[PDB]
C-alpha cells in the first residue's frame, strides 16, 4: 500500500471528518462550523485530516470571473486546521448537479453555478427520496450537456478545469493543504459504468490535473470513481490519469464506501469494496487510498460494529478516512445540543499521523499502540502518533523506540527508530 507524505517524507495515516454538508446551501460557501468547534473535534477526537466542501458555484459565480473573496473564505477556514495539525483535502462538492435544478446553492441539489446548470426546459418533478432527483428528465439532461454527451457544451469541462486552477492558484503554497478531490460523486446522466468512466470522467480528470498544474505541481490529485454501483462494490472502469510533474505521479484514488442477512451483506459488501478499490488504485498506478465518504445513522443497532469493522479495513488497506461526516445529527459526532454520539468513543483511539518510514501494519485499543514501519534512512523527522488521555493519563512506555516528545496537551507522541536494521516494531503502553 501506497501513502500520502508530509514535507518531511513520512507516510500519512489520515483520519478525519468531511466539513460540511452546511456549506452546500449557505449563501457565503461556508459550513457552520466555527473554530471552537474544530477544538472540540481536536479535543475528543485528535483528528488529523479534513475533506472541507467548496463550490463551483463559488468559486465561479461567472464564467471566467473567480470570486477571490470566497478563496479568502477558505483560506482562514484552512488557516484553523493548519494551527492544530490537520492536513486538507479540499472537495469540489456537488450532488444532483446543482440547487439551480428546481426553484447553485442548495440543501439537496447543489455544486455548479446557474450559468452551467442547462436543463433545456426538461423537468425535474418533486421525488419521494433525493437521490432520485438525479433521474429525472433535466437533471439528466444538465448532466449530459455537463460532459458535452449533447454536443451542446464543451466549453463547461473546461470551465471546471480552469475553475479548479484559480483554487490550486490559492493553495499550491499552502502547506496544510494535501489534496484537490476533482469531483465528490461523478454521475454520468444517459452514460453509466465503464463508457462513462473511462469517457468522458477520465477525460475531464486530465483536463483538470493537466490545469492545476500549470500552477500547482505538488498537491496530490483525487480521482474518483462514478458514485452509483461502485459506492455498493461493484467494479469501476476508471483508466490511469497522467500527471505532468516532473518525478513521481502524484494522484490518489477517493472512492466512496455505502453499502442476520443484512449483516453478511455488509460483510461480504466490504470485502468486495477492498477488493475492487485495491484494483482500481492498482490500474491508477499503485496510487494511495483515500475512504472519502463513509457514514451512517449511529444510533441504530450494530452501527458501532459496522463503523469498526470500516475502519480496520481501511487500516489493513492503508487508507485515509474522512467521516461522513461532522455536520450535527445522529451520524455525526455530535447531537445538535452538542451530546457526543456513540461516534466519538468509536473513533477516539491511538493511531500514527506520520511515520517516518513505511507503515506494513499497526493496531490499537484505547491504552495500546503497537506499529510496524519499514526504514528509511532519508527521513529525519520523527514518527508522530496520537495517545487519548483516557487511556494515556500519564506518561508513556515505549519499546523498540526512542521517546523524542510527549506533549500531554496536543496529545502528541514522537519517535524516533532505527533506519540500519530493518523493519522496526514500536509498542506503545501507559507509564506505570
Ligand atoms: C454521499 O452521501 C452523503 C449521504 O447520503 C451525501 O450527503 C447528503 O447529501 C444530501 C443531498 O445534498 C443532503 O445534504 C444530506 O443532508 C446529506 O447527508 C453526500 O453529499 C454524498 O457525497
Ligand atoms: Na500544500
Amino acid at each position: 500500500p501506497s501513502y500520502l507524505k508530509d514535507d518531511d517524507g513520512r507516510s500519512l495515516i489520515l483520519r478525519g471528518f468531511n466539513t460540511a454538508s452546511s456549506a452546500k446551501s449557505a449563501p457565503d460557501g461556508m459550513p457552520q462550523f466555527t473554530e471552537a468547534d474544530l477544538a472540540r473535534e481536536y479535543a475528543d477526537m485528535g483528528t488529523n485530516f479534513v475533506r472541507f466542501l467548496i463550490s463551483w458555484r463559488s468559486v465561479e459565480p461567472a464564467p471566467g470571473v473567480y470570486d477571490q473573496q470566497y478563496l479568502d473564505r477558505v483560506e482562514d477556514r484552512v488557516g484553523w486546521y493548519a494551527e492544530r495539525g490537520y492536513k486538507v483535502m479540499l472537495d469540489m462538492h456537488q450532488d444532483v448537479y446543482s440547487g439551480a435544478i428546481t426553484p447553485g446553492a442548495g440543501a439537496i441539489g447543489n455544486g455548479a453555478p446557474a450559468w452551467a446548470t442547462y436543463m433545456d426546459g426538461l423537468p425535474v418533478e418533486p421525488q419521494p427520496r433525493w437521490e432520485l432527483y438525479y433521474i429525472q428528465p433535466g437533471v439528466m439532461r444538465a448532466f449530459d450537456n455537463f460532459w458535452n454527451t449533447t454536443g451542446k457544451h464543451p466549453e463547461l469541462v473546461e470551465h471546471y478545469a480552469k475553475a479548479w486552477r484559480a483554487v490550486a492558484d490559492r493553495f499550491a503554497d499552502n502547506d496544510a493543504v494535501v489534496a484537490y478531490d476533482l469531483m465528490n460523486a461523478p454521475f454520468g446522466g444517459s452514460l453509466q459504468g465503464p463508457a462513462f468512466e473511462a469517457g468522458p470522467l477520465a477525460a475531464m480528470y486530465q483536463r483538470t490535473t493537466d490545469a492545476i498544474r500549470q500552477v500547482d505541481q505538488d498537491t496530490w490529485v483525487c480521482v474518483a470513481p462514478q458514485a452509483i454501483g461502485v459506492n455498493q462494490g461493484l467494479p469501476s472502469g476508471l483508466t490511469k490519469i497522467d500527471d505532468p510533474r516532473a518525478g513521481q505521479q502524484r494522484i490518489a484514488y477517493c472512492p466512496h464506501l455505502y453499502p442476520g442477512l443484512a449483516r453478511t451483506l455488509t460483510d461480504v459488501t466490504i470485502d468486495a469494496w477492498r477488493a475492487n478499490t485495491a484494483h482500481t488504485a492498482r490500474v491508477l498506478g499503485d496510487v494511495p487510498i483515500i475512504l472519502g465518504e463513509f457514514g451512517l445513522d449511529t444510533t441504530l443497532p450494530g452501527a458501532r460494529d459496522y463503523i469498526e469493522r470500516v475502519y480496520g479495513t481501511a487500516r489493513e488497506m492503508g487508507a485515509g478516512v474522512s467521516y461522513w461526516s461532522s455536520d450535527p445529527g445522529p451520524w455525526g459526532p455530535y447531537l445538535p445540543d452538542g451530546t457526543q454520539t456513540l461516534l466519538v468513543d468509536t473513533l477516539n483511539k491511538p493511531y500514527p499521523r506520520a511515520v517516518a518510514g513505511t507503515p506494513t501494519e499497526w493496531s490499537s485499543t484505547s491504552d495500546r499502540l503497537q506499529l510496524t514501519i519499514e526504514p528509511d534512512a532519508a527521513i529525519t523527522a520523527p514518527t508522530e502518533i496520537y495517545l487519548p488521555e483516557a487511556g494515556f493519563p500519564g506518561d508513556v512506555h515505549v519499546e523498540g523506540a526512542d521517546v523524542v516528545g510527549w506533549d500531554r496537551q496536543s496529545r502528541l507522541l514522537t519517535v524516533r527508530t532505527p533506519a540500519d536494521s530493518g523493519n522496526v516494531t514500536v509498542t506503545v503502553t501507559p507509564a506505570a
